[PDB]
């Protein structure tokens, strides 16, 4: 076939549905619906003919479904194979075929929804410390393209409902790996830090880090949802076994934040537990040591 443009020619509605009760309306969290308009003519188009949908600063789709139909009144015109960016790219594809019903007589149009979350960072990964730039907390304008035809809607972001002064975590699923990513962003000190030692762990053997995923790094603040946007170089020691990971750092400069991250397997992916040490001593001196375990039973 041949490789047609222009046949997604709006961006209708973009809608957040809210399905594991976020108290932030951010973009990484499930689920942004977007709504797309299409059509396809016999008179430009053929059976065969591919197109594809780029979508910048798409993590994946939410759902199982790795398919989607240009379908219009009960008969199918187009086949879509949806490409999730997850950690190996900045946005995601969708890659169209020209069914046999579209012959030359055919003008047809319809709508798709497509279930969304994007990616605004959640670890030191070079797709991640990429895409943390991708949106601002307020008004953003979301474009998509196929070919040189842009369609584009206005949608609004909310940044996170936590506090960025204190530790941090995140965790989101890589759906196609079936991996959990999961974050430890240490506690700010504002004028840097003398020392501290950060990690988390699982000992009981139904959770496995991943060493050969991990990220050490200090990043010059955080973006609108609390994730890493720089990863520089800094003076610590790492040890990491499936058991868990764990730094102890020193001399990290006033303005950034030491974090680390890895992926994670789990025997029951939606319900795991992580046992975070939490020790830090700022420039100036206040000291701190304030261990906890969190339960682990959304990702986004």
């Amino acid at each position: 076939g041949k490789t047609i443009t222009g046949v997604f020619n709006s961006f209708n509605s973009l809608t957040w549905s809210n399905a594991a009760t976020y108290n932030y309306k951010g973009p990484g969290t499930p689920t942004w619906n977007a709504v797309l308009g299409w059509s396809l003519d016999g008179t430009s188009a053929s059976p065969g003919d591919t197109f594809t949908l780029n979508m910048p600063c798409v993590f994946k789709f939410t759902t199982s479904q790795t398919s989607v139909d240009l379908t219009a009144h009960g008969v199918k015109y187009a086949t879509c194979q949806f490409q999730a960016g997850e950690e190996f790219m900045t946005f995601s594809t969708l890659t169209c075929t020209v069914s046999n019903t579209l012959t030359p007589s055919i003008k047809a149009l319809g709508t798709v929804t497509l279930p969304l979350a994007f990616n605004v960072g959640g670890t030191g990964s070079s797709v991640d410390l990429e895409d943390s730039k991708c949106f601002t907390a307020g008004t953003n304008t979301v474009t998509f393209n196929d070919g040189g035809k842009k369609i584009s809607i206005n949608v609004d972001f909310e940044r996170s409902n936590v506090d960025p002064k204190g530790y941090l975590t995140d965790s989101r699923v890589i759906p196609s790996l079936n991996k959990v990513s999961t974050l430890f962003v240490a506690p700010q000190c504002a004028n840097g830090y003398t020392s501290g030692t950060m990690g988390f762990a699982n000992t009981y053997g139904d959770v496995q880090i991943d060493c050969s995923n991990i990220h050490v790094g200090i990043t010059k603040g955080l973006n609108d949802w609390n994730y890493p946007v720089s990863s520089e170089s800094f003076s610590y020691t790492k040890t990491c076994s499936s058991n868990g990971i764990f730094i102890t750092y020193k001399n990290v400069p006033a303005g950034y934040r030491p974090f680390v991250d890895a992926y994670i397997s789990a025997t029951d992916v939606n319900s795991y537990t992580l046992s975070y040490a939490n020790e830090y001593t700022c420039a100036g001196g206040y000291w701190q040591r304030a261990p906890f375990t969190l339960r682990w039973t959304g990702y986004r």
